[PDB]
C-alpha cells in the first residue's frame, strides 16, 4: 500500500460555468457492461469496459480546459491508502502503451489522453482535453475504462472506490468537481438491482 498524507477534496462544485456529470440510463438487463443508479450515486461496470461519462456545462469554459478523474478509497479508514490496480493486473502488460500499468482508470478512444504519478500526494489520474460537443451532437462523453475488479485482491480488495471528476484551465486551477461511487464487478446489471432492493 502507497500512503498518501492528503486526501483530494470530494465537494460538489459546479463552479461559473455549472459542471456537472450525466450518465447513460442503461438499466439493469443481463447485457448491459455499465449502468448508473441515481438513487446511489454509483456506477456498475464490467472489468475494462467502455463507461461513458458526460460532461455538462451551462456556459463554455475558457480554451485548453481539461477534465481529469482520479479513484479514492471512500471509507474514512483506507481514504489516505492510494487506489491502484492490483499486483496480478499491473503485471498483466494489458497496457494501450499510454496507460501507466499500475492505474486503475483509463480513458479509450482519445490520444491526447495524458497519466499523472502525482509526485508529492502519489496519487494516480488520468486526464483529456475537454471539447464542446462535436457536430451533430448534443452531449460530451468521455469514455473511461476500470482496469480492476473492486473484489481484486492487492488492489481494491471489495473496498468501495469514489471517483472524482475535475474540470480544471490550463494552468490547472479547480473549475468544477463531481464524484460518484464505483463497482466494478462482472454483473453489473444485477448487482445494482440488488443494491437498489437493499434501499
Ligand atoms: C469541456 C466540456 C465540459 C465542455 O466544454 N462542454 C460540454 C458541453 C455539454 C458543452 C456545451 C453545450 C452545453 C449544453 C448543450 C449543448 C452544448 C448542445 C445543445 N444542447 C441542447 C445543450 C457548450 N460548450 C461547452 C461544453
Ligand atoms: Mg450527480
Ligand atoms: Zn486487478
Amino acid at each position: 500500500g502507497s500512503m498518501s498524507s492528503s486526501v483530494p477534496s470530494q465537494k460538489t462544485y459546479q463552479g461559473s460555468y455549472g459542471f456537472r456529470l450525466g450518465f447513460l440510463h442503461s438499466g439493469t438487463a443481463k447485457s448491459v457492461t455499465s449502468t448508473y443508479s441515481p438513487a446511489l450515486n454509483k456506477l456498475f461496470c464490467q472489468l475494462a469496459k467502455t463507461c461513458p461519462v458526460q460532461l455538462w456545462v451551462d456556459s463554455t469554459p475558457p480554451p485548453g480546459t481539461r477534465v481529469r478523474a482520479m479513484a479514492i478509497y471512500k471509507q474514512s479508514q483506507h481514504m489516505t491508502e492510494v487506489v491502484r490496480r492490483c499486483p496480478h493486473h499491473e503485471r498483466s502488460s494489458d497496457s494501450d502503451g499510454l496507460a501507466p500499468p499500475q492505474h486503475l482508470i483509463r480513458v479509450e478512444g482519445n490520444l491526447r489522453v495524458e497519466y499523472l504519478d502525482d509526485r508529492n500526494t502519489f496519487r494516480h489520474s488520468v486526464v483529456v482535453p475537454c471539447e464542446p460537443p462535436e457536430v451533430g451532437s448534443d452531449s460530451t462523453t468521455i469514455h473511461y475504462n476500470y482496469m480492476c475488479y473492486s473484489s481484486c485482491m492487492g488492489g481494491m480488495n471489495r473496498r468501495p472506490i469514489l471517483t472524482i471528476i475535475t474540470l480544471e484551465d490550463s494552468s490547472g486551477n479547480l473549475l468544477g468537481r463531481d464524484s460518484f461511487e464505483v463497482r466494478v464487478s462482472a454483473s453489473p446489471g444485477r448487482d445494482r438491482r440488488t443494491e437498489e432492493e437493499n434501499l
